[PDB]
């Protein structure tokens, strides 16, 4: 359609999407089927590049793309991004439909993601708040007298952006945006599960003027991407995905600059003075949004004795009164999970919790190979820590509810999971809140709201098993830029007179 | 002596230095002999910890040290560091003698290093220029209206500091200083080649009040240290050493925060308008200081046609008029190289250059198993790139001299090595200098001076094979600290009236 | 026309422009004739407000405008500014024609100013690089332990923007932009000499959505404006104009936040190694642009012995080969000066220089009541300091040329004027340049270019008689914003455990 | 004694303190008697300088001191300040005794001030967090392409520090410290009421190595100081004192850089959820400390209906159980007010409140010409606004207590005074606190503590009648430093390739 007009190869009934090889759309490696979780049907195919095409693409990115991106002044890069935003925006419905179909995303969620992608592109100028360099006077030390330094940021070169299946459009646009804005060339490697949105975004950027040899989109399955991560021409790896793959990526990449957003779930804590209506609403939402397939989804709810009853009651009502089905209905609240495998795991995990003293408070019923009801499992503090739902991230709409004596116990249980992405705290007392802020070991804490990374207006990232470094408007500069120091020596040259 | 009074075990004629196990000096693993490069004699032994002692130490650092360091307010950490500086300073001669003996460092160089270590400790307060956090208003986006965020730094926890043999005292004090100042516990792992200075520095810090369970000094040989790097309780690895080991470290560590200073040599460029007296002096020095065993040692000299003759002549005179011998003589200029193996490599490399069209302009003579003359090898631009001296870092006092047509050719040859730590440029024209600053792919550029990292008053670090990230007063905060974001939600709470 | 359709009162043959009274266009004070310097003819009239209307307007700005501006979120303020930019841009020719007619600005200069105004409005988002606040941890002092502070910027309230005649459009848009972007209401008071462009800009902002009660445009002659400056409801005064008026403004205003851009001329220094073609061109331009009616116009040229001859020769050729006349001709280079009075002063000053040993090298001829030739007067170093052209700012296209022995003498003569706005330095030696940078007492130094403030991409402002504080994208935040500190006390509350 | 050994002229029974004239202690103007508020007796005399000595001193400061301060590298300035701290510290008792005697300060308060002065001097290195400059890339605008700028701070030159009577030692050391640390020369003008401590501090700095011609201490009565403020050689005026004098200072000084800390009192608000024990204690203290002669003293207490009774009861008990008398007794809590005149005003003001419906809840009794009891006057919200105690700052230990319906009314009453220095808020609800933070128009807000500027670890300053700009460690740099911009032009020079 319009955008991918001459790109998509209509062959054998299903549209065939090629990879973009830093100059031309193409590919001559195995073709791979892309399915919809809505009906397990094949909706398209993508052409992966061969080994020689990967090698040739990296060579173009390194030898030419680095310079095309860097030698395009920032004023023009910004124009490129603002124009790409316009193109995506006018093709909004088309972008959204693919998200609904390829990712099983409910209509309102698909529309929200496209819009986040557009805003991210349009606010590229706010990323400049952290682009200026430093001027360091030398007279504060005897050894540096009559000396001085300039510290400025420089693009690293080629950034490999590896994206997860759950934000197939936004994650790719976000990484491309902060990488390009600072002068880098970029290699995008989307989940082979739903690579269509990224293909569309990359086409819009190319139409907008993005230097043709400074970007690549390689539809490669997981382990074939290792080839890219391990290459010396790739100076940085921005990876968003699971902990286990993140580990593999670093061990394969070796010394390089990395940003690792490794998810895991998020705990929510409700203090006795919390507005329970606000909390119940925000928590229910954090649990089921996009069928819990959000890195920042609430997986554990801790509530102090006096509000626990009401709170868990309201959240249960809110969850069971939800409509599950095909994501196309603007009436549906929850669509399918990405694969039948994901549902299998959620069910096995719910059973595990029950066998260990847990009781289902809402949901619990599987509705098909990829459909399930958002579940809320109550569990006694003394047994919760051994439950699979606590010890692991079950990427589905399921959370545990645990009653706690006080803030200290809530903090301890929240910190007991191996992850540390975000945490949410509902309450009003400034002291209790300040204590929780200090002691919760996570990259971000949301006071009186559900965790929501949005477009990264506020930086976010993990602690512990949730990764390292941050993404965010401005802050992402640390991940795809290197400092360059220039020290000038004027010793005895008469600039200063002993100072 | 005084400092390590009850610590050193005088047994079997040679002093035996134990490891510090986050509470008590000890160790029950193999004992290892420490030799002096001055005479290849055994001057001490160090006790490495057993597997159980490594495990127990990490456990203490993680469970107790994190909190002892963090729960000691900054005002007190600063007092600890200022007191440790006083102790090292009054034991200056003793610290220097060990450097001379254990590292083969010339007296003036040993004294300089001790003093750099003292200054680094005393200037810990300048590290606070980058400790403050950010306050982000939320009204610049519609989605964040009536919201706002705080971004503050937090210690990561346990930092593993792995140090090289050539700055055995300073590197250990530098890493301990920037790690502790931000609230982290630290595990120090010095080169097993010359671990004595670090043992002494750690003792001075402990005497100064450094939280006893927040530091460890493990005398472990290279590959036994892997155990520490790979442990999940180690949240950061500050590594200074060679490229090849740096790579191994990351592949073993996996996802973690890293600073990798991987050295390599540095090229020096002399423009036609350069003060040749200043240049000849600075370049000779950059070539031979500490027998070229400096990451920032000059390994390649590029000089434009019109000054090449004079320049290389003066540098040759300066180099051959140097006195080599035992580092104790305040008269000696160059002491021994750390091992006979290192000299073997320098000789093999000089031969390689000769066989490939190179001509020795100064030095070239080996004077013993660990002694050699600082060598200056001239080479034609058309053959230099294939020489071992160009393609690799030969950690010894040896550099190549290459005549070039112009700045473009100089820049191209400087960038042809696989490293990118620093570069030096001598000249006066602002345009040529600005061009070189932009195009030299290195972490730092020194205008009209030899590259010298000093105490990191100006940040430094590598590009390409020279590593990632920076160290420096203030800038090191990015390597041992993680951001924590706190987002407050006041939507509809009446703080703002639509804004 | 289009923009000021229902605003302009076509009465008595000449268009009558009313003042904008924070809600409605109007005015009932004396009417004042506005003339064109091109033909001394009346081209319009402006209605000044009466004393009661000034009082009522300030009251509206204080009681309502402060809140309308502040309570409009930044995301919307930005939209208002981007839309105002679009409106000005599509009315470009109309804006330019008024500049040509009302200010006597050459066509290319008028177009440049309109465009600068449009860019300034569109880049309002870059002003956010300095809008974030600070988060100060309290453990670095014993007295502040268990305490912490937040420092954030807040609008001051009502900013009075007083503008000069020479950048009638840009200065007004610049001040309105940085004042509004941070949440302030604004009172604009343009030169009564050429207030038409400001009236048009304010109308475009109002059409774009600028909160109607948060802005005012008062066509008041100089001393009647004092009433506004002295009012307690005006929290800040952004004044661009002459030194003498600036002084009066502060003495009338009393304690308030001020930015004073008080001009004066600028000296240019040419080192012996300078590209004389670049220098001669840039200097000629700095001397005659807009008939020298630029605060940053070059009024003194200092050139080292060896290049002096050539340099002054080339600049003289360039100046006398200029075409003076009506600014409408896209062929004319120099239009008229703002008033016959200004020309009188330039002639008297040129005579003074001649009587004191000076010799005219180019120009010197008056061509009419408001027209003159750009003049270049040579003068011996030993007598220049007593010349009116040196001691004062003669706001016309006239500069002195003085030969100097060396950089020290050039710096001394440049610093001998009572002003210190900018200075220009042409040359290539990094040491000489660095010395001049340190010792020239001015707000800004331009290396190898003529001084040009542009839209303030780089901050600018004066030293000495040239004023205080800076304007510039981002930096202007200090002039119309106040810090607010919030200190939180958690002493003994268990957040920290002695830290 | 020791410090002022050869300086003090013991003549006619009373010690005679000379002024310091930027080189030598001396003075030949009228002698002025200095009295103690403890017994109204003459305890010393100070020699004011004649008109010629003021003129000569300014000339030395301008021509020589600017350069002596600036040409002393920062590393040395820091040493000077650390040594001055040591000297003051070992003369602690002597410094304290003079404060007790000359200012009537209770012993514990006098000791606290000396210590604050010592800490301020020792933490001068923390002021460097805001000393670095900026490096601005030019490719973000088409007009600035191939251009770039450096922005760095520069000392303004001579700073005139005018200090109030209530912090005679600290204010002088604070201003001297932040002025000198950035490279400025300083003229100190203390209250002629208690100039002894400043004389002692200046002597300690001179003994510590402070450039002899870069500092001056002029014992001049109020209006004779105008001569200094109005001089063009004084580039900045740091003034701490009353509103009315501050206004005079600016009107006399004209265009200059100013910091005006103009005091006024501070309101305290107690929310219904506040810890009343903490609040009652902190508020009582804020009311009586140094007999209310603190710019940040609490002058108005607003308490919500439900806690008002208890709160005002506890504060009343705490206030009447205080011991008034000679400040020497380490038992006394409140010493005398600075002059009988000050007590007269407090009594007249208390009467005014009573006549207007107010009722005394504690104190109210005058105990002598300079002694009074700290008074707490209750007042109905409907009549408080017309009371002298509300409308003005009565510099004495007296505050009003007003019961309020809710936070909105508290905020409105707090904002009704003409001042806006600080405010205090006691409570725990994050929303109410956030609202108060936004709407209280003051320079600083203290949550759950009494307002205390301390040594300026957190910046402080006023809004409204309380002045402009801030003082504080780091932030004071904006008041005594000017930016200098250097723009480099490389257009067409081949540094960048269109970028
Ligand atoms: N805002 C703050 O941070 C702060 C701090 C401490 C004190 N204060 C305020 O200062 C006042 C108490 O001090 P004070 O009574 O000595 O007040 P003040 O205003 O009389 O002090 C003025 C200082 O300025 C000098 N001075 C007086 N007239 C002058 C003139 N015409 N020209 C130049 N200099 C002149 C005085 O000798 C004295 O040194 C109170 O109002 C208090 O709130 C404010
Ligand atoms: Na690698
Ligand atoms: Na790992
Ligand atoms: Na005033
Ligand atoms: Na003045």
């Amino acid at each position: 359609a319009g955008l991918l007009e001459g790109v998509i190869k209509e062959k054998g009934g299903v549209p065939v999407y090629p990879s973009y090889l830093a100059g031309e759309w193409g590919g001559s490696g195995q073709e791979i089927e892309v399915k919809s979780p809505i009906d397990l049907a094949t909706i398209a195919k993508v052409i992966s590049p061969s080994r020689e095409e990967v090698e040739r693409t990296l060579d173009v990115l390194f030898k030419r793309g680095r310079w095309s991106a860097r030698d395009m002044p920032g004023t023009e890069r910004l124009a490129v991004l603002r124009k790409a935003a316009d193109i995506i925006e006018r093709n909004l419905d088309v972008f959204a439909e693919v998200l609904v179909m390829n990712a099983g995303k409910p209509k309102s969620a698909a529309v929200g993601e496209v819009k986040a992608a557009v805003d991210r592109l349009r606010l590229a100028e706010l990323d400049l708040k952290k682009i200026g360099g430093d001027y360091i006077p030398g007279d504060w030390t005897y050894d540096t007298l009559e000396t001085e330094g300039l510290v400025r940021r420089e693009p690293l070169g080629v950034v490999a952006a590896i994206t997860p299946f759950n934000y197939p459009l936004f994650d790719a646009v976000n990484k491309i945006t902060y990488s390009f804005i600072y002068g880098n060339a970029v290699v995008v490697k989307p989940s082979i599960s739903d690579p269509l949105p990224a293909a569309m975004a990359v086409k819009a950027l190319l139409d907008a003027g993005f230097p043709p040899d400074a970007i690549a989109l390689l539809n490669l399955p997981g382990k074939e991407a290792e080839k890219i991560v391990a290459d010396d021409r790739v100076a940085a790896v921005s990876f968003t995905g699971s902990t286990e793959v993140g580990e593999r990526v670093v061990k394969v990449g070796g010394v390089k600059q990395y940003v690792m957003e490794l998810g895991g779930g998020d705990p929510a804590i409700v203090l006795e003075d919390a507005d329970l209506d606000l909390a119940a609403d925000k928590i229910a939402r954090g649990i089921y949004s996009y069928a819990g397939q959000r890195c920042d989804a609430i997986k554990l709810v801790l509530a102090e004795r006096p509000v626990y009853g009401k709170l868990v009651e309201e959240v249960a009502k809110r969850l069971s009164s939800l409509r599950v089905g095909d994501p196309r209905d603007p009436t549906v609240d929850v669509g399918p999970l990405i694969s039948p495998s994901a549902v299998d795991e959620m069910m096995a995990a719910i059973e595990d919790a029950v066998e260990k003293g847990g009781r289902v408070l809402a949901g619990g019923r599987r509705l098909g190979p990829t459909y399930v009801q958002p579940t809320f499992v109550e569990a006694p503090a003394d047994r919760v820590k051994d439950m699979v739902l606590y010890k692991r991230e079950v990427f589905a709409p399921v959370a545990l509810a645990v009653e706690v004596k006080d803030l200290d116990q809530a903090i301890e249980l929240a910190n007991g999971r191996p992850y540390g992405l975000d945490a949410a705290v509902f309450g009003r007392d400034v002291v209790k809140i300040r204590r929780a802020v200090r002691l919760l070991e996570v990259g971000a804490i949301y006071i009186n709201d559900m965790p929501r990374h949005g477009i990264g207006y506020y930086p976010f990232g993990g602690r512990k098993k949730s990764g390292v470094f941050r993404e965010g408007i401005g802050y992402a500069v640390e991940a795809v830029t290197a400092y360059k120091t220039i020290v000038f020596n004027y010793k005895g040259k008469g600039v200063w007179k002993y100072e």
